[PDB]
């Protein structure tokens, strides 16, 4: 398992998020290291779910796939009979480094951002639900009365966010990145959803809401679909066969390890070690995603 990658400078640092390790390959590319960490409640986990970060590079490569004929996206195309290896210095092919980069790596090209996160909502939960329960609306836009919790919204919905995260309006995001360029991420994010989320809904994962982020390619004026792409830590996976509208729902990924936290009071707390049986009760709901999603064997 890989918690933190140790490249020893040959590639430069961008950034390490939650999960992800990023590296600058050269001018026009970066590496996105996928770990093995986990969260949960706005905190990393002292230790790692082993294959988790190439569990969630290898689904996110299949919907990049699954999506090729309706958004360009930003990965490098790798030669036939290369590997991303081939693109990299040669001391990262040596095993200290391999080791820890091999399936869990994707080369990407930069592209200049739309600062904004795009979050579409097909199923009424989380902070969406906590507005609606109190003014009716989800990010100030108003709702039908009567929906229930964790119920279909009639449509799915645009309902944009601003990282740290905050909920803003769609009038608020088209004042952060333009009216025109807002519609139309606007409009691309719903059609992508909606075709995962119909896809993964036969399979029987319900992908309740996702979080999406493009880039924008000047020279074409082509939305690019970058960062993480329906993932069970970009979007919120609940399972199909335990819905129920009017209550909440299980996370599909996380409920074990919600469990055991919430039993110690150690919800929100820095530091804190999973026990193994947690580990791997979380491991074997990231490889049933991964199998039943991508229809491949782990
Ligand atoms: N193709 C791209 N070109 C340039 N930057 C990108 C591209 N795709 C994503 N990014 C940016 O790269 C970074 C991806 O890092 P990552 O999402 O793993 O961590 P984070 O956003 O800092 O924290 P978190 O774990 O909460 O997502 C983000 O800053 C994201 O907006
Ligand atoms: N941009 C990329 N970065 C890292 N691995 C990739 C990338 N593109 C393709 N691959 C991998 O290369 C193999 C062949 O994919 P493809 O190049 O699309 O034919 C697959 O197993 C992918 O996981
Ligand atoms: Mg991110
Ligand atoms: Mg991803």
């Amino acid at each position: 398992s890989i918690t933190k990658t140790e490249l020893d400078g040959i590639l430069p640092l961008v950034a390490r998020g939650k999960v992800r390790d990023i590296y600058e390959v050269d001018a026009g590319t970066l590496l996105f290291v996928a770990t093995d960490r986990i969260s949960a409640y706005d905190v990393i986990m002292e230790n790692s779910i082993p294959e988790k970060g190439i569990l969630l590079t290898k689904l996110s490569e299949f919907w990049f796939k699954f999506l090729s004929n309706d958004v360009r996206n930003h990965l490098v195309d790798i030669a036939p009979g290369k590997t991303i290896f081939d693109y990299l210095p040669a001391k990262l092919s040596e095993p200290k480094y391999k080791t820890q980069l091999e399936d869990r790596s994707l080369l990407v090209h930069k592209h200049k951002l739309i600062p904004l996160e795009v979050i579409v909502r097909g199923y009424i939960t989380g902070s969406a639900w906590k507005e609606y329960v109190k003014t009716g609306t989800v990010h100030g836009l108003k709702q039908p009365q009567g929906l229930k919790e964790s119920q279909e919204f009639p449509e799915p919905i645009f309902t944009p966010s601003t990282k740290a995260d905050e909920n803003i309006s769609p009038a608020q995001a088209a004042e952060l990145v333009g009216e025109d360029l807002s519609r139309r991420v606007a409009e691309l994010a719903v059609k992508l959803y909606s075709k995962c989320k119909d896809y993964a809904k036969e399979k029987g994962i319900i992908i309740a809401d996702t979080k999406f982020e493009f880039g924008i390619d000047e020279k074409t004026n082509e939305i690019i679909l970058v960062d993480e792409v329906l993932t069970p830590d970009s979007s919120r996976f609940w399972n199909g066969a335990s819905y129920k509208v009017g209550e909440s729902q299980d996370s599909y990924d996380k409920q074990f390890l919600r469990d055991w936290l919430t039993a110690n009071k150690l919800n929100g707390v820095n530091g804190v070690k999973m026990p193994q049986d947690i580990v791997d009760r979380t491991r074997a709901k990231y490889i049933e995603a991964y199998e039943t999603l991508t229809g491949s064997k782990w």
